[PDB]
C-alpha cells in the first residue's frame, strides 16, 4: 500500500514546487539591484519574491492538506488555521521548556520549526478532514456540522501539537544545525556528492526545486567586512566567501556531459531517422550548454532507457566531489550554462580546469551512451 | 443574474464565519486571565484565539477564492500567494506615494488594508482560476500548464494590485477611520440602531459574526491610567471607558422581547398541539433569557412568518437607541442573557431601567405576535 501514499506525497509537494521558480526569478532579479532597472522596481521584485519564500511553511501546509484530501479547499483553510495556532503555541511554551527568556528564543530562532511545522499542520488538517468531513452534530450546532467542523478541530489539535513540538523540537533543530555545518565545512565532498545524485533523482518529477533550496540558500554562513550576513552556497559565493562554490560540479555535466550524451543519442539513431533526430539533439545540446536547462536532453532518454539515467545520476553526483577535491570553483545564479560560467567568473578559482575536466566528462558520457545504446538495444530517439 | 452571485458571496463568507466563535471563546477565556485557570493555559488560549483573528484577511482571501471557483484548493493556494505579494508591495510603494518615511507608515498602519486586501487577493485568485485553470503552454513549460499557472499569474497580478492599492487606499482608510469616530462618538444613536437591525438581518444566514467584529472589537479607543489601550465596545466597557456600553440594547430583546414572543407563539397554537409546542417555547425562552442565544426562538417563526421577523429586526434595532438615549449601560462578553447582565454589572449605569424598559419590550413583542398570528393566520408552531 506504500506506493499509493508516495503518489500523495509527490502530489502534495508539486504545489509548493509550482511557485519556487517565479519566486527565485523575482528575488534574483530584484536583489541584484541592477543600475539599468529602477530602484522601486528592484525593491518590489525583491519583497514579492521574498514573500513567497517566507510563506513556504504555509504553502507546504496547504499542499499536504490538499494532497491527502483530494484537493478540498476546506482542508487548505484548516491547515492555515492550524499553522497559525501552532506557531503561536510554541512561542508561549518553548521559553518554559528551554529555561531561556522568550526574547532569546525569538531572536535566536530556537523554536522556529520552518517547513516541518508546515507539513505537520497540513497532516492535522488532512487527518481531521478524512475523519470528520461528514460529522453530524445535534441541531443546536447544525450550522457547524460536516466540513465546517474541520477548521475548529484542526485548531484545537494545533494547540496540543505545538505543546508536543516545544518538547520534541530542540534535539531536532540542533541536528538540523549540525547537518548545515557538516555539509558546509566538515565533509562538503560527501555532502555535495549526495546533493548532486539526489537532485538528479528528483528532476524526472520536478521535485528538485525543493531539494535545491537548503543547499542554494541556507547551508553555511558568511559575514563580509561591511557586516552583511549571507546564507547558502549561491549568496555566499557572490558575497566572496572563500569556502563557497561547492555547487560548481554542475558545469561538468550541464556544459560537457549532457551535450556529449545528446550527440551519442543522435549518432545511434537509424539512418532514416538520424537527420530528424539531429536537430532535436543539437537544439537540446545548445540549451544545456548556454543556459544550463537540461530536460530537453534528460527527458529524451530517461523513460525509455532508465539505465542511462542511473549512470548519469552517479556521474552528476561524482562531479561535485571532483570540483571540491581539485579546488575548482565558480558560481551559479540560474543554472550551470556558459552564461553563468562567464558572468560569475570574478570570484572563481582554477577556472581553466573546467574545459580540461569537461572534455573528460564529454568523452565519458559520449562513450557510455554510444556503447550501451547499441549493446542493450535501447530504444532512444530514432530507434 | 445577481442572485447567483449573492449565493457565491454568502458561501464565500460562511468559511470565515465558521472559525469566528471558537476564536472568540479562546481569546475571551484566555485574555480574562482567571485565577482558577493556570497562567500558561491562559496565554496559550489568548495567543491561539488571537492568531485566528490576525489571520482574518487570509481566511477571507481563501473563502472568496473557494466560493467563486467551486471549492478548488489551487485557488486557495493562489489567494495565499497573492495576499503575501500584495501586502509586501504596498509596504514598498505606500512610502513613495504618501511622502512619509516607511517607519511612519508601518507604526501608524497607514497602508494596512485589513480584510479588504484579503477580499481583493481572493478575487484575483478566483478570476485567474476561471480564466486560466485549463491553459495549454508549449512543451518546454508543460510541467506548469493548467491549474499550476494560476498561483504564478495571481502573484504577478498581486504586484500591480498592490501598486494600485497604494494610490487608492489613503482616501478609503481615512473614510474607515472617520466612520469609527462617528459610530463611537458623534452619532452612536444612529450607528448602533443600524448595527442592531443589520445584525438581525444577517442572523438567518449566520453572517452576523462578521458584522459583530468591528462594533465589538474595533470601534473607538480608550487608554486607562495604567496606559493600556482598548478598542471596540466590549473591551472598552470592561476597561471602564465611560463612553462604552453602546451594545447594551441587546438585553431588551434577548431577555424580554424574544422570551415574550415565545409565549405568544405557544398561546396561539391549536389545542391538540399546544402542550407539545409549550415545552419547545419554554426551553427556547429560558435559553434566550439565561444565555442570550436567540435562534431556537428566532428560527421557530422566521421562515414561515417573515413579517414577524421584519418587525423584530426593527424593534431589535430601536433597542440600541433607547438605551443610549435613556443612558442605561451594561456589558456583554458572550451575549445579552442574565449571566452577562449580572456578571458585568460593576461598570453599569441605571441598571434598574432594564427591568422597566424590558416589561415594555415584553408587552410589545407579546401583543404584536398574538395579534398578527391570529389576524394573518400565520402558520407558526402548532398551526
Ligand atoms: C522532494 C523531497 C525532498 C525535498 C525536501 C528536502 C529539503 C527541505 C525543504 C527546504 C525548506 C525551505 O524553507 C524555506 O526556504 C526559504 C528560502 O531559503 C526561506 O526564506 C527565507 O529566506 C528568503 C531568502 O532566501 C527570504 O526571501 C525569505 O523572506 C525568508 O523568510 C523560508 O523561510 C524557508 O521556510
Ligand atoms: C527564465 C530566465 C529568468 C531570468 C533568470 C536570471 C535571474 C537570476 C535568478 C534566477 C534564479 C533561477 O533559479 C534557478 O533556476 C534553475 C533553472 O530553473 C533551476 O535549475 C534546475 O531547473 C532546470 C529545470 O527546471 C533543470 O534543467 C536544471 O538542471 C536544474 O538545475 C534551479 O533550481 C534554480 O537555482
Ligand atoms: C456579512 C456582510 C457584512 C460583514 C462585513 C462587515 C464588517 C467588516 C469585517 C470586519 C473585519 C475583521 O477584521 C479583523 O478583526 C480582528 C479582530 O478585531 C483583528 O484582529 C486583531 O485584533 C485581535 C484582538 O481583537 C487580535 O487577537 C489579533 O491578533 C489582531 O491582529 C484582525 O486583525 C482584523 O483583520
Ligand atoms: C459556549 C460557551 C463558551 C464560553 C463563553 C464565555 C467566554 C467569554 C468570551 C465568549 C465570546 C463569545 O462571543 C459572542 O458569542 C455570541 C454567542 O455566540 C455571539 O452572539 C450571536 O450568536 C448567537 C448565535 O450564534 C445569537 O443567538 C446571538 O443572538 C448573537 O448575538 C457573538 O457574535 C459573540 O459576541
Amino acid at each position: 500500500n506504500a506506493f499509493a501514499n508516495l503518489q500523495k506525497v509527490g502530489k502534495s509537494l508539486m504545489l509548493p514546487v509550482s511557485v519556487l521558480p517565479i519566486a527565485g526569478i523575482l528575488l534574483g532579479v530584484g536583489s541584484a539591484n541592477f543600475s539599468w532597472l529602477p530602484a522601486v522596481v528592484s525593491h518590489v521584485m525583491a519583497e514579492a519574491g521574498g514573500s513567497v519564500f517566507a510563506n513556504m511553511p504555509l504553502i507546504f501546509a496547504i499542499g499536504v492538506a490538499l494532497g491527502f484530501t483530494n484537493n478540498d479547499g476546506v482542508s487548505a483553510l484548516a491547515a492555515v488555521v492550524a499553522y497559525g495556532i501552532m506557531v503561536k503555541t510554541m512561542a508561549v511554551v518553548a521559553p518554559l521548556v528551554l529555561h531561556l527568556p522568550a526574547e532569546e528564543i525569538a531572536s535566536k530562532h530556537l523554536a522556529d520549526t520552518g517547513v516541518l511545522g508546515g507539513i505537520i499542520s497540513g497532516a492535522i488538517a488532512a487527518y481531521m478532514f478524512n475523519r470528520f468531513y461528514r460529522i453530524k452534530l445535534p441541531e443546536y450546532l447544525g450550522f457547524f456540522a460536516g466540513k465546517r467542523f474541520v477548521p475548529i478541530i484542526s485548531g484545537l489539535a494545533a494547540i496540543f501539537t505545538g505543546v508536543v513540538l516545544s518538547f520534541i523540537w530542540p534535539p531536532i533543530g540542533s541536528a538540523i544545525q549540525t547537518f548545515s555545518q557538516w555539509a558546509a565545512y566538515q565533509n562538503p565532498v560527501v555532502a555535495f556528492g549526495i546533493y548532486g545524485f539526489i537532485e538528479r533523482c528528483l528532476v524526472p518529477f520536478g521535485l528538485h526545486h525543493i531539494w535545491n533550496v537548503p543547499f542554494q540558500m541556507q547551508i553555511g554562513e558568511y559575514t563580509n567586512a561591511a557586516g552583511q550576513v549571507f546564507h547558502g552556497d549561491i549568496p555566499r559565493y557572490m558575497a566572496g566567501d572563500p569556502t563557497a562554490g561547492k555547487l560548481s560540479g554542475g558545469f561538468l555535466f550541464k556544459m560537457y556531459g549532457l551535450p556529449a550524451a545528446a550527440i551519442a543519442i543522435w549518432h545511434s539513431a537509424k539512418p532514416e531517422n538520424r537527420a530528424k533526430v539531429g536537430g532535436i539533439m543539437i537544439s537540446a545540446a545548445l540549451t544545456s550548454f548556454l543556459t544550463g536547462i537540461t530536460e530537453p536532453i534528460e527527458f529524451s532518454f530517461m523513460f525509455v532507457a532508465p539505465i542511462l539515467y542511473i549512470i548519469h545520476a552517479i556521474l552528476a553526483g561524482l562531479a561535485f566531489p571532483i570540483c571540491i577535491l581539485l579546488g575548482m570553483r565558480d558560481g551559479t545564479s540560474f543554472s550551470h550554462g556558459l552564461i553563468d560560467f562567464i558572468v560569475l567568473s570574478g570570484n572563481s578559482s582554477k577556472l581553466w580546469l573546467f574545459p580540461i575536466v569537461g572534455i573528460g566528462y564529454a568523452i565519458v558520457y559520449y562513450t557510455i551512451f554510444r556503447v550501451l545504446i547499441k549493446a542493450l538495444d535501447l530504444k532512444t530517439p530514432g530507434r
